[PDB]
């Protein structure tokens, strides 16, 4: 007999239960094989893909990754495809997993207002990406068309704490990175496989602040782990912690007792993490320009007493998580929001200044703006800022290097330039140091910014 | 003693059998070690590397990927590399599993018009890629001079149906892809790592259509699966099935029971795959832009009887295989030469336009045309289209979107720019259209289209 | 208990051993437990990328990578982390395998003129990448702040004849590729992951020539080979030999037999090889253009007895390993310094250019210029040359193709363009080429090279 040989369908149907990520369906905990129907509606929809900056989506089922699919080995799925009256494009659906013509995509491809059916036996156990495979078949991945099926070993996994849902995508858009409004897909790059953004879970900040995962010290949590691409392949790490067991698929193959680990692009795995030590376990693509330069971060929470025979330090993580170690970026969300409504006010800008100044500039010139006598220059109260606030604008695109003076004392060092900020970041960064620490007060706009970065 | 330490080589010298891909040269079928006298032959020569489109290839044995060499462990080759007269470059060979400098890349340096020989035991069991070691290495490889050498067991590898023989490789014309004409090699599009073409076994369609792989329900297939490069590293996929085992060149551990896996530039793999449901099943690099943008595509075929408990759909595969689902792209091949020649005829650019217009257009406006009413409109007898045939190149060139309405009815939706076609694509795809379904005839040039693309 | 669950640490607290590469600590050859003290000083300094190119790496104790850290599983590691005052910009670190928030990097940050201290536990044995965390992460890391740290098993590593310490990364310039003089990081080039060198220990050459590493025949060696990135994946291989066992991180799993593997953006691998054959054994990324076109090329030198039953053939290397065969290129460090000083000589030029010929040149027209007669024209005594030795200029940049006569005999091929040459690299040839052989003498200056090149 084929794999999955367990037997016929038996008693009721069974509705299956999809979930929204980052959270999985419950294990199915049975012992038969049963007919399951699923039922997955595509939406496409705008969203914030970061803060202030719009992008429209092609969803199954109204997120970024895909509801998730639970079914177990041997049994029979009944897949219902639905697209939305609202979609502009047809659609369809490739499991990887499922032993068949196009994974599916050849029997489900469903116009907008319409639904499809085909069925088939889940023979292979494990972890598979699933994703649209409409002409043109890139795009429509890189719209987000995506998601993971689960098919459990007869038996079922083994018992853990906590379940997560975390998929990587890479995304295309005309605009560069942070550039705000609303976001068209870019063929040119996606061709060249260039990415603007790779994201856990379709978008900055999905997965950090007060979006972060849970667990507590001692516990045992299970990542479902995809690539979506549509090009990329992932160099998977958690930062501070390390992989109990990584297995790919449905691969007999497990490795255990590593960090690092490559994903390819369409390829899922399940990690298993014991959590240790309290704290924030960062979860990056280690290729580490996507972690840190384009929004692939998602953060782990631990709670739990602390073990200092284990580990026994400080706990300043801004240093590296930058702007994501706060909660939320939300002033920047709404400074553009109001900027488009034409109702930007100086404090609208101070509030998304100081979000973006954490990291950014907080590393050198400190979180209160005081640098380090000697060493970093203060913005706090500084004399060389209100003696030419307007000149702080080509310091962050350009730099500034060699001999300084600044409140009193002398400075002969370097500060990088900073010309992937855009425009609206510079301005409010600036608004943000010009209204604290006693400065002069006033305001930079975007258009003002605009001008000195045309300038020769 | 060393590893194959099987004694020394008994009975007669071998002259080796090399093969063709996709084909693989017989087990070797014998329990003694044995002298193998190997003679392969460097060829130049233009080959079409995708429809009216031609490259300058440097191959070994005539073919990209080269021609197959089977060995057993322990056997002692002779081999002898000749570079053909017409050659215009020196080459070489370096054999990875080789025991020596340069895996002989040192002692096979051969200038048009002559011969080389060196002598190496084969000491390694496994799959192994050989390629070309003349400076500049990787415009050699680029060129397609890759192939598999395949050293194996003692008591060789075990019984299966088929087995076949598949390359995949990256490569860097001066043209965009699909451009007509002969292409240059690239040197700044390589050094880059950003293909224009990405190739199993050195052509568009070269495993597709009338040229798939074949094998029947419950037939075993190995595929022995390289990546000749240079840059590119293959997230290596099935659709729509899985592999029983992946091996990695003479690898101990085995993978079991993956769909997806990376090899990397300059890797090989041993897979296998056991034919359960009929249809095609494709190969790809699920970096997804590569398969469905740049030709990373290569099928095999099952034939047998359907199992409808194991999967039970429509067979709608043209929705993701495009214009690959149909036997062959000749029309457009033939529209290339006519239009070289100054012989193009409205026919030739129709029955080219027609070939191109699968997926590409008939995922939304149907095979027929007949669009989908108030979703897609139609091209069939379309008066949106005789109003003004020209708007149709800036519709395919740039999209179109808003309210219009078509054969008495309203339409307010997307067409996505498909500005990567060439002109002379569009202009027979429009010509094509133009002649079908009552439509007003006449024609469009690739003239025509490079004024509009032109225009601001 | 949890893993490296040993005991306190007993006896004295040990101040630890660190190397720099390619060299490694020696084996803590211990039973117990320890209190182990670690100090590591960043400095950041301007060093030679390549011949005649300067760059100011960031650097963990004075070399890229940084100092090897050698530790056992269960150590208590107190790790002190000091900034030089000389330093521009604050650091800190990110030690793969400590259990802990940022690995260290959120207790471990440092001004210039600062130390700072943190303990943690070894529980996890394996070798791990570290490197700085400090924001912008991705710049710190591009500019060399990356090296490994071993966490050996209670019972230690198997003993071997030697034990290496080779890293990779990728390297991002504003200048092209060999062009001279100090070379700014390139943060455009870093986010688009588009790197100028790829290199291993931190320079072109550093391994290669006379700075191979060494073993003899018979002898056993194991390299840790770290990948800092920041963002490049490697396939790492080795020409003309096999790795007889390839170990990730900590795993469990271990692959044996294999001659390419992927080593992840800050992963890291212990492998280990068997001498058999005398020669040179090619350490490279297989994404062939790193390895033969951005420097990623490292040397293991085999001495010892010949055994021809193994391996039988001529060693001319140089037709692979190009101007890296030769101990060093000293000729064009030198020629940059004296051109830079206004003090260049036309013998400064000649052996710049002769270093540079190996490879580049001598592959078709020979080491002595001889050609080969009707197939490649001679540079010896060259009429054609003497009749226009400015032409060679356009020759070098450009190709040459069609009919030409040279010393009474006609050529009908193909010299491909040289455009990637910088004007030095094309003067300095050019000046050996004219200088040898009976040729005319003279020179071609940099500047004349610039004014060629800009010719439409
Ligand atoms: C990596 C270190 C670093 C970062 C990050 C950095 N700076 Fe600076 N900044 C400096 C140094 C050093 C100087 C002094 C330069 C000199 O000596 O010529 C400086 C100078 C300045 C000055 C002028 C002198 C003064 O104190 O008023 C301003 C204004 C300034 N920085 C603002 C910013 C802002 C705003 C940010 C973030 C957007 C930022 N800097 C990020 C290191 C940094
Ligand atoms: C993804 C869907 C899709 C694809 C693929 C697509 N189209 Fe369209 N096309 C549309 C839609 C929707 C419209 C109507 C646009 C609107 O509502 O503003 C349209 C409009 C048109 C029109 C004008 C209206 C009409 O019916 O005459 C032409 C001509 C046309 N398409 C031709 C093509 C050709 C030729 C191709 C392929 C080269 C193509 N289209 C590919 C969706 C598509
Ligand atoms: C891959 C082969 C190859 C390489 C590498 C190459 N050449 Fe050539 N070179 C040729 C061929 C072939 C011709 C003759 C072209 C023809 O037939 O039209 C040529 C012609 C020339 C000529 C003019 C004819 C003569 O003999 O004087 C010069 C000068 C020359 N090469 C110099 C160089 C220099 C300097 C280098 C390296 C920087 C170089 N070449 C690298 C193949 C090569
Ligand atoms: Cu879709
Ligand atoms: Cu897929
Ligand atoms: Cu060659
Ligand atoms: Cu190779
Ligand atoms: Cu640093
Ligand atoms: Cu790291």
């Amino acid at each position: 007999k084929l794999p999955g040989d367990f037997g016929p369908p038996r008693g009721e149907p069974i509705h299956a239960v999809l979930t929204s990520p980052p959270l999985v369906p419950p294990p199915v905990n049975r012992t038969y094989p049963a007919k399951v129907i699923v039922e997955l509606e595509v939406v496409e929809k705008e969203m914030q893909i970061s803060e202030g900056v719009s992008y429209t989506f092609w969803t199954f089922g109204g997120t970024v990754p895909g509801s998730f699919i639970r079914v177990r080995q041997g049994d029979t799925v009944e897949f219902h495809l639905k697209n939305h009256p609202s979609s502009k494009m047809p659609h369809n659906i490739n499991l990887h997993g499922v032993t068949g013509p196009g994974g599916g995509a050849a029997s489900s491809f469903t116009a907008p207002g319409h639904e499809s059916q085909f069925t088939f036996k889940a023979l292979n156990e494990g972890i598979y990406v699933y994703h649209c495979a409409t002409a043109p078949v890139g795009m429509h991945i890189a719209n987000g068309m995506y998601g993971l099926i689960l098919v459990e070993p007869p038996e079922g996994l083994p018992k853990v704490d906590h379940e997560y849902y975390v998929m990587q995508g890479d995304f295309y858009t005309a605009g560069k990175y942070r550039e705000k409004g609303l976001q068209p897909f870019d063929m040119e790059k996606a061709i060249d496989e260039r990415p603007s953004y790779v994201l856990f879970n379709g978008a900055e900040g999905a997965l950090t602040g007060d979006k972060a995962l849970h667990a507590k010290v001692g516990e045992t949590v299970r990542i479902f782990v995809g690539n979506g691409g549509p090009n990329l392949v992932s160099s998977f790490h958690v930062i501070g912690a390390i992989f109990d067991q990584v297995r790919y698929e449905g691969g007999t193959n497990v490795q255990k007792n590593v960090q690092t680990t490559l994903i390819p692009a369409g390829g899922a795995a399940v990690v298993k993490f014991t959590a240790r030590v309290p704290g924030s376990y960062v979860l990056v693509d280690h290729s580490i320009f996507r972690a840190f330069n384009k929004g692939a971060m998602a953060i782990l929470k631990i709670d739990g007493a602390e073990n200092k025979l284990v580990y026994s330090g400080k706990e300043l993580d801004s240093v590296y998580l930058g702007d994501r170690a706060a909660p939320n970026m939300s002033a920047v969300t709404k400074a553009t929001q109001a900027s488009v409504s034409g109702t930007l006010t100086v404090q609208d800008q101070v509030q998304a200044g100081r979000a973006l100044f954490a990291g950014t500039c907080s590393v050198c010139h400190q979180g209160n703006g005081a640098g380090l006598p000697g060493v970093f220059p203060p913005l706090a109260k500084s004399d060389f800022l209100a003696a030419d606030p307007k000149r702080a604008m080509n310091i962050v695109l350009h730099g500034l290097n060699g001999k300084i003076k600044v409140n009193g004392q002398e400075y002969d060092s370097v500060m990088p330039p900073m010309t992937q900020l855009n425009d609206d970041e510079v301005a409010n960064i600036l608004t943000y140091v010009l209204n604290s620490w006693d400065n002069p007060g006033g305001r930079v706009s975007a258009e003002d910014v605009k001008k000195v970065r045309a300038q020769p």
